[PDB]
Order: structure tokens, then sequence, then C-alpha cells
């Protein structure tokens, strides 16, 4: 027996108006806002990485080792 | 028995109005906004990588190792 | 005996109004919105990879090992 | 028997209104707003990683070893 | 029998309003906002790592050893 | 007067505008205006008389959404001699 | 005057407007002008009498929704004499 | 005068606007005007009486949302003698 | 005079505006105007006697939300003799 | 005059405004403007009597939330002889 991550709701009554309700969020991205209002922007990219817009990245795993969730502008050269 | 990630919910009543609700939500992206107004953008790109729009990634994984949810933008030469 | 990922509603009543709602978001992108005005962009690609564009990508994978949800914007040479 | 955020809500009562609710927020990113007006930006890259955007990453993991959630511009050249 | 990270709550009446609830957060980054105005930048990078945006992790990880959350703007050779 | 021009390019544009208005517009946008939700009501044994001479009387469990442009939205009016010249 | 002109290119655009006006767009958008959304009511034993001698009377129950441009809108309106000159 | 140019280029955008004014724009927002959310009434043995004799009354348990550009919202109004000239 | 030149460039942007005036934009925002939200009421054994003679009564669980542009929002008004010249 | 120029380069922008005028604009935030949240009330014998003669009474339990731009917000108004010339 075990709980892990869980939400858990009882309501009991006899007469009237009765509201039970339950919620849960893993790996949840909400509200991302972005505005850009006469932005100038030169690149001069060689052989290189540029990022410059919005990334938004959710991600959940069970059993998973060694995930990434995001890897955002690099340069990767390994032997 | 083991429980992970769950939402429940119970109610009882005799007489009147009962409401029972459960959400779950793994791995969701809501609610992205992006606005450009009067923006210039100059790129010159030779052999790179340049990003430069918008991106929203969602990702759920059961017994996944080594998964990756977002690679934006890069160069990868590994030999 | 295993639970994951699960939403569960009872409820139970004599007379009167009664409603049960269950939901599960899984891997879910919602709400992706993207406005761009008057808005001057000049691309020069020679051999790379540019990205401008509103990318939104949703994976839910079960006994997956090394999946890639999203892979954007990339120069790969590998030997 | 082992509780690990658990979010647990009862209630009774007789006559009237009752409410119960019950949520869980685990590896969530909420709210994040960027305003850029009136920005120069002159961006020269060789062989490097250049980041300006904006990046939001939630991850949640479950039994994982070793996840990295964001790796944002970086230069990796191991031998 | 162990507690970690509990939200618990209980209530009992017999006539009038009775509300219950119950939150938790964890690994949660919450209201992040910037603003840029008339910012002038210029960035040279030759083989170099530069970040200016702005980046918002949250990781929620359960067993897992040696994890890293963000690891932003680094430049790695190990041998 | 206006004048854009773009002479001896590969890729040009040039666009000459005298006077513009934009306009209202909606993406990804939700709107409620005049919403009635989540109304719920419990009565066991209610008695009621109403005695009604040239008036006007809501009674019991009501739920009104209106929403008007160029009118006026009223409940329960009890008027007279309304003339317009 | 407004000229727009492009001379000695590969591709060119040249787009001249004198006056311009945007108007009204929705994409991808949802709206709720006079909605009743969710009403549930319970009555076990009422007892209710009702008199009405030249008058208006809403009585029970009643959900109404209601969305006017040009007009009124009214439940319950016991007038008299009413003129347009 | 406003004059824009662009000349012995590769790319080159050219953009001139005498007088501009932007307008109202949404772009993944949410709007509540008038809107009633979440109303529970619980009543087990209410006795009421009404005697209206040419007024406005509104009885009972009542949920209004109202949303009104041009006009005016009421609830109850008894009024005499409205004229407009 | 507003005067915007590039000249002798690869890539090159020019653009002159004489006059400019900005709008009301909103991203990822939420707006409440006129909002009623969560009101619970238990009441066991009421007594209620109400007398109108050419007024306005407004009686009971009452919930109002009113949203006016260029109007006037009222619960309850008894007036007489209203003229507009 | 304005002048802005940009000449023998590889990336260049040139810009030049006469007059310019900012707007407001809204990025991930929430308003309330005329909100009613969270009201409970529990009464279990009460006697009540209203005797009304011309005038405006509200009685009982009332939540009242208003809005208005260019228009009056009253929750109880008694007058007489409004004209307006
Ligand atoms: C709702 C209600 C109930 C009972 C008592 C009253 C006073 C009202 N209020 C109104 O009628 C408001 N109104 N008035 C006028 C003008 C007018 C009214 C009556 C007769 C002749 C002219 C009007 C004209 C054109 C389109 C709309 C409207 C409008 O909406
Ligand atoms: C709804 C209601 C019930 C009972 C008492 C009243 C006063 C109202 N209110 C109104 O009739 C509002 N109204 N008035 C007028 C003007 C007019 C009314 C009656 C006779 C002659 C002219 C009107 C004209 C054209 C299109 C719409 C309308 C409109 O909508
Ligand atoms: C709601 C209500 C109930 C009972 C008593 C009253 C005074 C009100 N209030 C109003 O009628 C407000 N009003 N008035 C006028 C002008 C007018 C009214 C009546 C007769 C002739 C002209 C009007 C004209 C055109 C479109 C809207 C309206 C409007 O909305
Ligand atoms: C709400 C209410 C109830 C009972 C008593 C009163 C005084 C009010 N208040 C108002 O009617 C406010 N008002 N007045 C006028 C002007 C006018 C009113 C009546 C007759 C002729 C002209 C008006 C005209 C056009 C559109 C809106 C309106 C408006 O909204
Ligand atoms: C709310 C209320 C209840 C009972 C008593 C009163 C005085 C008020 N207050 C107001 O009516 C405020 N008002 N007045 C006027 C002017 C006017 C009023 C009546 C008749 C002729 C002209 C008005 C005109 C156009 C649009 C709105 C309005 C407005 O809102």
């Amino acid at each position: 027996k075990t709980k892990q991550g869980v939400a858990e709701a009882a309501g009991k009554t006899k007469e009237g108006v009765l509201y039970v309700g339950s919620k849960t969020k893993e790996g949840v991205v909400h509200g991302v806002a972005t505005v850009a209002e006469k932005t100038k922007e030169q690149v001069t990219n060689v052989g290189g990485a540029v990022v410059t817009g919005v990334t938004a990245v959710a991600q959940k795993t069970v059993e998973g080792a060694g995930s990434i969730a995001a890897a955002t502008g690099f340069v990767k050269k390994d032997q």
C-alpha cells in the first residue's frame, strides 16, 4: 500500500447542496504570455545555434531514467 | 496495491443537489500566447540552426527510459 | 493491483439532482495563440535550418523507450 | 503504508451547503509573462550557442535517476 | 506508516455552510514577470555560451539520484 | 505625401499607406456577457400567496440572463403613461 | 498622394492604399451573450396561490435568456397608455 | 511628407505610413461582464405573503445577470409619467 | 518631414511613420466586471409579509450582477414624472 | 524633421517616427472590478414585515455587483420629478 500524488475528497449530507471535487496537476505548463513590440533583432550564425522564440515543454514520465525534458539551443560535438 | 496520480471524489446525500467531479492533468501544456507587433528580424545562417517561432510540446510516457520531450535549435556532429 | 493516472468519481442520492463526471488529460496541448502584425522577416539560409512558424506537438506513449516528441530546427551530421 | 504528496479533504453536515475540494500541483510552471518594447539585439555567433527567448519547462518523473529537466544554451565537446 | 508532504483538512457541522479545502504545491514555479524597454544588447560569441532570455524550470522527482533540474549557459569539455 | 520606393534589389517590397485604422480582433479568447452559471435551490415546504392589482411581480426561483445593445433590460417594471414625441 | 514603386528587382511587390479601415475578426474564439447554464431546483411540497387583476406575474421555476440588439428585454411589465408620436 | 527608401540591397523592405491608429486585440484572454456564478439556496419552511397594488415586486430566489451597452438595467422600477420630447 | 533610408546593404529595412497611435491589447489576461461568485444561503423558518402600494420592493435571496456602458444600473427605483426635453 | 539613415552595412534597419503615442496593454494580468465573492448567510427564525408606500425598499439577503462606465449605480432610490433640458 502506497499513495503518491493522490487528491482525495469525500463529503456527506442529508438535505441541501453538496459539492465534491478533486484536481491533480503533474508536469503541467500553464499561462505563458510573451509580447514583443517594435523589437529589432539581427542574427548572424556560422555553424552555431541561436534561439529567439518561446519554448514551453511539459513532460511526465513513469519509470524513466535519464530522460531529458528540454534541450534548447546547444552545440554538441562529442567524440 | 499502489496509487499514483489518482484523483478520487465521493459524495452522498438524501435530498437536494449533489455534484461530484474529478480531473487529472499529466504532461499538459495549457495557455500559451504570443504577440509580435512591428518586429524586425534579419537572420543570416550558414550551416547552423536558428529558431524564432513558438514551440509547445507536451509528452507523457510510461515505462520509457531516455525519452526526450523537446530538442529545439541544436547542431549535433557526434563522432 | 496498481492505479496510475485514474480519475474516479462516485455519487449517491435518493431524491433530487445528482451530477457525476470524470475527466483525464494525458499529453494534451491546449490553447496556443499567436499573432503577428506588421512584422518584417528576412532570412538567408545556406545549408542550415531556420524555423519561424508555430509548432504544437502532443505525444502519449506506453512502454516506449527513447521516444522523442519534438525535434525542431536542427542540423545533424553524425558520423 | 506510505503517503507522499497527498491532499485529503473530508466534510460532513446534515442541512445546508457543504463544499469539499482537493488540489495537487507537482512539477507545474504557472504564470510566466515577458514583454519586450523597442529592444535592439545584435548577435554574432561562430560555433557557439546563444539563447535570447523565453523557456518554460515542467517535468515530473517517478523512479527516474539522472534525469535532466532543462539544458539551455550550452556547448558540449566531451571526449 | 509514514506521512510526507500531506495536506489534510476535516470539518463537521449540523446546520449552516461548511467549506473544506486542501492544496499541495511541490516543485512549482509561479509568477515570473520580466519587462525590457529600450534595451540595447550586442553579443559576439566565438565557441562559447551566452544566455540572455528568461528561463523557468520546475522539476519534481521521486526516487531519483543525481538529477539536475536546470543547467543554463555552460561550456563542458570533460576528458 | 507618402512615398515608398525600393530599387536595385533581388527581393523588394514597397508599401505606402496614407491613413490606416485598425479594428478589433479576438484570437483564442473566451467572452461571457450576461451569463448565469451554477444555480441550485432546494425548498421543502414553502407557503406563498400573491395578490397583484395592476403591478409587476416576479415570483419563485428565477434565473434571468440578459444582454442588450441599444435597449433597456428590466425584470419588474410597473409604470404608466409612457410617451415619446 | 500615395506612391509605391519597385524597379530593377527579381521579385517585387508594390502596394499603395489611400485610406484603410480594418474590421472585426474572430479566430478560435468562444462567445456567450445571455446564457443560462446549470440550473437545478428541487421542491417537495409547495403551496402557491396567485390572484392577478390586470397585472404581469412571473411564477414558478423560470429560466430566461435574452439577447436584444435594438429592443428592450423585460420579464414582467404591467404598464398602460404607451404611445409614440 | 513621409518617405522611406531602400536601394542597392539584396533583400529590402520599404514601408511608409502617414497616419496610423491601432485597435483593440485579445489573445488567449478571458472576459466576464455581468456573470452570476455559484449560487446555492436552501429553505425549509418559508411563509411569505405579497400584496401588490400598482408597484414592482421582486420575490423569492432571484439570480439576474445583465449587460447593457446603450441602455439601463433595472430590477424593480415602479415609476409613472415617463415622456421624451 | 520624416525620412528613413537604407542604401548599399545586404538586408535592409526602412520604415517611416508620420503619426502613430497604439491601442489596447490583452495577452493571456482575465477580466471580471460585475461578477457575483459563491453565494450560499440557508433559511429554516422565515415569516415574511410585504405590502406594496406604488413602490419598488426587492425581496428574498437576490443575487444581481450588472455591467452597463452608457446606462444606469438600479435595483429598486420608485420615482415619478421623468421627462427629457 | 526626423531623419534616420544606414549606409554601407550588411544588416541595416532604419526607422523614423514623427509622433508616437503608446496604448494600454495587459500581459498575464487579472482584473476584478465590482466583484462579490464568498457570501454565506444562515438564518433560523426571522420574522419580517414591510409596509411600502411610494418608496424603494431592498429587503433580505442581497448581493449586488455593479460596473458602470457612463452611468450611475444605485441600490434603492426613491426620487421624484427628474427632468433634463
Ligand atoms: C423595458 C421597459 C419596460 C417597461 C417600461 C420601460 C420604460 C422600459 N424601458 C424601455 O422601454 C427603454 N426603451 N425606450 C424606448 C423609447 C420608447 C419607449 C416606449 C414607447 C415609445 C418609445 C425604445 C425605443 C426603441 C427601441 C428601444 C427602446 C427602449 O428600450
Ligand atoms: C418590452 C416592453 C414591454 C412592455 C412595455 C414596454 C415599454 C416595453 N418596452 C419596449 O417596448 C421598448 N421598445 N419601444 C419601442 C417604441 C414603441 C413602443 C410601443 C408602441 C409604439 C412605439 C420600439 C419600437 C420599435 C422596435 C422596438 C421597440 C422597443 O423595443
Ligand atoms: C429600464 C427602465 C424601467 C422603468 C423605468 C425606466 C426609466 C427605465 N429606464 C430606461 O428606460 C432608460 N432608457 N430611457 C430611454 C428614453 C425613453 C424612455 C422611455 C420612453 C421614451 C424614451 C431609452 C431610449 C432608447 C433606448 C433605450 C432607452 C433606455 O434604456
Ligand atoms: C434605470 C432607472 C430606473 C428608474 C428611474 C431612473 C431615472 C433610472 N435611470 C435611468 O433611466 C438612466 N437613463 N436615463 C436616460 C434619459 C431618459 C430616461 C427616461 C426617459 C427619457 C430619457 C437614458 C436615455 C437613453 C439611454 C439610457 C438612458 C438611461 O440609462
Ligand atoms: C440610477 C438612478 C435611479 C433613480 C434616480 C436617479 C437620479 C438615478 N441616477 C441616474 O439616472 C443617472 N443618470 N442620469 C441621466 C440623465 C437623465 C436621467 C433621467 C431622465 C433624463 C435624463 C442619464 C442619461 C443618459 C444615460 C445615463 C444617465 C444616468 O445614468
